[PDB]
């Protein structure tokens, strides 16, 4: 009688490790609108010690942080690309994540793209899917 478990196949321990260790985040789809999920999670991660670089070519500053047009333009190392964009947009961002040397691609709810997931797996990145960083942080480090 196997229980349902997340499809990315990571244990609670693996996620807790990624949430404790990898705190340089490129948050793609960042938005200054309070209503968007990306704004709520970006504020929460900044309140919990994450260094969050918003990425969205539309904006130059979001929540007081300079906003970049690509993960590759961020002047720092990036460990996690946290995706708040539609599925077909994620392939490009996974490609940027690979070229930047990120360690983890994190597909937030309704962003998963199989093809993008495949390029990330081929390059060796850890893939987290169908979870929220905020909710996993609350569940595991709360
Ligand atoms: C993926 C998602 C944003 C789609 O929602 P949607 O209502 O269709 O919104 P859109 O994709 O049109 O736009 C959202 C943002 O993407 C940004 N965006 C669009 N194209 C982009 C691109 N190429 N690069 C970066 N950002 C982009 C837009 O600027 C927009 O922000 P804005 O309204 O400030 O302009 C949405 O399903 C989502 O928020 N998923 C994550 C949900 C989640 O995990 N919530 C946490 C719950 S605890």
């Amino acid at each position: 009688m196997e229980e349902t478990r997340p499809i990315d196949g990571l244990t609670d321990e693996d996620i807790r490790e990624i949430l404790t260790r990898y705190k340089k985040i490129a948050l793609v789809g960042a938005s200054p609108k309070p209503e968007r999920d990306a704004n709520i999670v970006m504020k929460y991660l900044l309140e919990h010690g994450y260094d969050v670089y918003p990425v969205n070519p539309k904006y130059e500053e979001v929540l007081g942080r300079k906003c970049y047009p690509s993960v590759l333009d961020i002047p720092d190392k990036i460990e996690v690309v946290d995706l708040f964009v539609k599925p077909k947009l994620t392939m490009e961002y996974v490609e940027q994540a690979i070229k930047k040397g990120a360690k983890v691609v994190w597909f937030q709810y309704n962003t998963y793209n199989r093809e993008a997931s495949k390029k990330a797996d081929e390059a060796g990145l850890i893939i987290v899917a169908n979870r929220c960083m905020m909710r996993e942080h609350e569940r595991l480090l709360g």
